[PDB]
């Protein structure tokens, strides 16, 4: 049903720029320098960093790694609203909602986190900062290493050349995922993810017309993808019964883990 | 088109010449078929004695193991008859293997499994899920994720000419770890996923995105190889004079 297909595709785009205020557009705009980011390539730059640039969020590798899952946090509710605006999202079991969110958040987390990366940093304080990936590199060696295969899932990504239209359908695609372990009725769900498959495969047809098997391609960086949500969990567990520089209560209970 | 067709069977040939258990031979095993003879049941530390012809859970382990071996064999047979793969330089003929057999067993594995056992000696056994449970920690977990990624996987219905095709999209995979020229490897890869998406198109026409489904369960594949890494390292970590294949050492050194 080729039109509402694109209706379907056109509804997840406004959607997506209605709930995600850094596009992948506006990120690319910056990476490619086509304002300006502030950089922080080193120590004294991310010193002269903090004081400028907002940063609303106590030593370096641990500041960092903090203000990263205080920022995912945010971006948690970002990928909520959005979630709630895909036809049928609502209307499931309030279990299965919560189910897919808690599994599906941390791989869109990436994904579009793929977005603010190139081969050389990434894009912090909604494009207003740069990091350089050598300077996450030189960190602190439980945190040197922490960064790396995101910037190596992030390059294989980017090569695929999305745009923020093929990346809304791709997220929903996502979050309905009947396979979550706990889920109550999957049938929805997949009835859902059926329609979502069908209109992100006509969008890359579209949009992409010389790109052979663009749509198989995208699929299988999921595996890359939770890999990474994966063994980002373990560096967690790991950082927890090892770290000291981890009201505070109050904020570990807001921060704890999503 | 082109020629995709072909393609597909020199596939599923080759694969019928490489493994000497297909789905087939394995599901009429597993509900009783004529064609076929009926297995012997391993169901406790009793039956397991008799079945066999110093303690269980290793032995059991270590049996997994050594058929392993002769897995990797089968499939490296299988990878040659691949077009385009003999070709390919020569470290990158290691790094496909070295990626893509652990993913292909565990494909392969769902074809010997139900929900409440797995085929054994190529077929000539039935060993319960149940048993394997009752296994010593850390052993009573370590065939439980590939039960319940079968269960998913076997839900989808594949044949063997099917999947013939889907382990070749396995070991073609361009995105493996220290891979030195991707693109030959990605050209093999987009003829075989135009293969697969056909093949699925005319073999399962009433069955919806199955194409798409497919290659999701590959997400799935990986995080059982992940987690069995784990699992072995806990083995490492805990265990004593466990012996292990060459082959295996080879697979496993820098595997996650
Ligand atoms: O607050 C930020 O914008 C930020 C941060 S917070 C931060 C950045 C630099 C120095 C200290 C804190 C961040 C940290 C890392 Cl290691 C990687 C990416 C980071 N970002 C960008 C980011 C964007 C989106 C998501 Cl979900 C997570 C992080
Ligand atoms: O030799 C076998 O056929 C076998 C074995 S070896 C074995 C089985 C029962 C008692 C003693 C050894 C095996 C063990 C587990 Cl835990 C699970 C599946 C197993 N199998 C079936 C099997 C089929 C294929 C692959 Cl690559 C690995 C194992």
């Amino acid at each position: 049903e080729s039109a509402d297909l694109r209706a379907l595709a056109k509804h997840l785009y406004d959607s997506y720029i209605k709930s995600f205020p850094l596009t992948k557009a506006k990120a690319r705009a910056i990476l490619t320098g086509k304002k300006s980011p502030f950089v922080i390539y080193d120590m004294n730059s991310l010193m002269m960093g903090e004081d400028k640039i907002k940063f609303k969020h106590k030593e370096v590798a641990i500041r960092i790694f903090q203000g990263c899952q205080f920022r995912s946090v945010e971006a948690v509710q970002e990928i909520t609203e959005y979630a709630k605006s895909i036809p049928g999202f609502v209307n499931l079991d309030l279990n299965d909602q919560v189910t897919l969110l808690k599994y599906g958040v941390h791989e869109i987390i990436y994904t579009m986190l793929a977005s603010l990366m190139n081969k050389d940093g990434v894009l912090i304080s909604e494009g207003q900062g740069f990091m350089t990936r050598e300077f996450l590199k030189s960190l602190r060696k439980p945190f040197g290493d922490f960064m790396e295969p995101k910037f190596e899932f992030a390059v294989k990504f980017n090569a695929l050349e999305l745009d923020d239209s093929d990346l809304a359908i791709f997220i929903a695609v996502i979050i309905l995922s009947g396979d979550r372990p706990g889920l109550l009725n999957v049938k929805p769900i997949e009835d859902i993810q059926d329609n979502l498959l069908q209109a992100l495969e006509l969008q890359l047809k579209l949009n992409h017309p010389e790109s052979s098997q663009l749509f198989a391609k995208l699929l299988q960086k999921m595996t890359d993808l939770r890999q990474i949500v994966t063994e980002h969990v373990q560096l967690l567990q790991v950082i927890k019964k090892t770290e000291t520089d981890m009201l505070h209560p109050l904020l570990q209970e807001i921060y704890k883990d999503l």
